[PDB]
């Protein structure tokens, strides 16, 4: 009610970077809101004209046994991998795309407990590792925010892990805004799942414990209104009232190569719109 738009135009892509190097590796992500409905959205349109070399997703809400022919339209994408929660319905899942085939392919956190939800991917490649996420939300109420915190914890843990072996890029929804610039309305919002003392707090621990950087906050360190998610409620995309919680975490090691971190605002297709990254690897 008391917020009307805040103008956001993300900046062209930078695909050099600090030290001129081409970027080499486009990873596109995006939580599609249900593979299906994304596909009647005309999503896989976006997909061929950003044209990334991987292509991370969030709640597909399907499993590697019942996905759409129409993902076969992704002749680029060829090598395609699939977690949905083990109970077999449609309800979170992840997948990730790729060019190339990785060197391997995992899924889940190695934690019995986290690992039922369909929630991760690994894709291990020459020179870093590739995790993508769909990070359980705290729910309405603040139901599952117990184990929310419990996830955080185990998922710093094994991340910790990768990077002590490889350089790590981590992608998708984290379900979480960290600070109050990464979401439109922070002062009503902290008790809402997504911007909660706890989870804010869990993030920071992330950053510092593997540790992480912020790609997109690296880069524009100052820039306010510039959100990857808006609830289909309320003209929220309309005003821009969003949230930003759709990351690439990087290992500080691949800062040198880090190019740029998009936002593609205007990309229709789900509540959250893609994310992009150039690194030259």
């Amino acid at each position: 009610a008391s917020e009307g738009p805040a103008l956001y135009e993300d900046p062209p892509d930078q695909k050099t970077s600090p030290s001129g190097k081409p970027a080499t590796l486009k990873i596109c992500s995006w939580n599609v809101d249900g593979l299906r409905a994304w596909i009647k959205k005309k999503g896989l349109d976006w997909v061929k004209e950003e044209a990334p070399d991987i292509l991370c997703l969030q709640e597909t809400k399907c499993s590697e046994n019942k996905l759409p022919a129409e993902l076969q339209e992704l002749p680029g994408l060829s090598h395609q991998y699939w977690s949905a929660p083990s109970d077999k319905e449609g309800y979170s899942g992840v997948g990730l795309l790729s060019r190339q085939a990785p060197l391997k392919v995992s899924y889940g956190i190695g934690d019995e407990e986290h690992d039922q939800e369909g929630r991760v991917i690994v894709a291990e490649f020459d020179s870093f590792v590739l995790v993508t996420a769909y990070v359980p939300n705290a729910g309405r109420g603040l139901v599952r925010l117990e184990y929310r915190q419990r996830w955080d914890e185990a998922f710093r843990k094994f991340l910790k892990g990768l990077a002590s072996r490889k350089p790590l890029v981590l992608c998708g929804d984290l379900n979480v805004a960290h600070e109050e610039i990464d979401l439109r309305n922070p002062k009503g919002n902290k008790k809402n799942a997504g911007f909660t003392p706890q989870e804010r707090q869990g993030f920071g621990e992330l950053l510092q414990a593997v540790p992480l950087a912020d790609s997109f906050r690296h880069l524009y360190p100052n820039t306010p209104y510039a959100y990857t998610f808006w609830t289909y409620m309320m003209n929220a995309r309309s005003k821009n009232v969003g949230w930003r919680l759709d990351y690439f975490l990087l290992s500080h090691s691949l800062l040198p190569a880090l190019c740029d971190s998009k936002i593609r605002s205007k990309a229709l297709g789900s509540d959250h719109c893609p994310i992009t990254l150039y690194l030259a690897l």
